[PDB]
């Protein structure tokens, strides 16, 4: 559609940079110029792994139009930790991406508990050295995306959770840094650091960088809980007051940083409520002008409002297929509101949705 010569396919945008572009840090691709990434989460790959397949990424990377796809590896909560058969759908996603010409995005998602220095994450360094070693000499190495901890947060189910505050970003910091070096030991590949308060603090990664080339910082926010805001903080306000997560990655763009909403949906926070359309056309016109590449959550046929696909709902509507067979298609009825709304905006056609009766 017009207005989407930023959103590249990797074989002809290549290796991911970052460029400074009117004073601010922005994603580009090999030759300089402005990169948008649009895509799909994948719902935890332990509950809804059946979305790693063969017709559902040819569907989501043609008839969705999406250059990027991320790979949701829980590792608490019957995850990669008690469940290590779960890397195998990594890698599998890893293989349809590079065939179908889709970014990935590998992520550790750190989510329950919110430190991602927590025992159950021990794995951590070891995971992300054992995949970028089976990649690093591939043609295809440069589209995969690293993101180390998906929401560092106060969540204390299964360990330790995290303060929003300068100790909350230091502790991801701490976290982070050995593992950013091993992965630029092995590659050059752009790397997702998430930050407190669910990864709404992109302006506390903004205060204290991480000193290392190819380095983002994420925001994940929910439509209908995050509000839209265009006053920017005065400058010199002090972190204790930066709650608003819209006026939060203005001040990381304009504080020297390149932020990557590598996780947003169109409900409430929880993944339910709504869906909230117009507050989400606002987000992602903020999103799309700004040049911030962004992933939806989520590919599930659960009943939740964020899903992307139709529930079953005893009355009338079984759940739809996550493999939408050799079509490669999923039908408009087989999206939800959420799904075919986004799926809208990933394509940047017009958003006409079907009458539901």
């Amino acid at each position: 559609p017009a207005g989407m010569q930023a959103v590249k396919s990797p074989s002809e945008a290549g290796a991911l940079q970052l460029v400074e572009l009117n004073g601010q840090l922005t994603l580009a691709g090999e030759d300089g110029t402005p990169v948008q990434l649009r895509g799909m989460s994948t719902h935890g790959l332990q509950w809804f792994g059946e979305i790693v397949n063969e017709n559902a990424f040819v569907a989501l990377s043609n008839d969705w139009g999406s250059n990027m796809i991320r790979l949701a590896m829980y590792i608490g909560e019957n995850g990669y930790a008690t469940n290590p058969e779960v890397k195998d759908l990594v890698y599998e996603g890893i293989e349809l991406a590079f065939e179908h010409d889709m970014y990935v995005i590998v992520d550790w998602h750190v989510h329950a508990p919110g430190d991602p220095r927590a025992d159950v994450y021990s794995g951590a360094y070891d995971f992300f050295e054992e995949i970028a070693d089976h990649y690093k000499d591939h043609p295809k190495n440069h589209y995969i995306i690293w993101e180390l901890a998906n929401e560092p947060s106060p969540n204390n189910n299964g360990g330790p959770g995290l303060t929003n505050d300068e100790k909350g970003w230091e502790a991801v910091k701490e976290y982070a840094e050995p593992i950013v070096e091993m992965l630029r030991e092995k590659g050059d590949n752009m790397i997702l650091v998430g930050n407190p308060n669910w990864s709404q603090r992109p302006d506390l990664s903004a205060d204290n960088p991480i000193d290392a080339e190819n380095i983002m910082y994420s925001v994940h926010f929910y439509t209908g809980s995050h509000g839209a805001s265009h006053i920017g903080y005065p400058e010199g306000t002090p972190s204790s007051e930066r709650s608003n997560v819209m006026a939060n990655v203005r001040y990381a763009l304009d504080n020297g940083v390149a932020v990557f909403a590598t996780e947003w949906g169109t409900s409430q926070a929880n993944g339910d409520g709504g869906p909230y359309f117009d507050e989400a056309d606002v987000w992602l016109n903020f999103l799309n002008k700004h040049n911030i590449s962004w992933a939806n959550w989520s590919l599930t046929n659960k009943n939740e409002i964020s899903g992307a696909f139709t529930p079953f709902e005893l009355g009338r509507t079984d759940a739809t297929d996550l493999d939408p067979g050799a079509n490669q298609v999923w039908a408009p009825e087989e999206l939800s509101l959420s799904g075919e709304y986004v799926r809208a905006r990933i394509k940047g056609i017009e958003y006409t949705p079907i009458d539901r009766t």
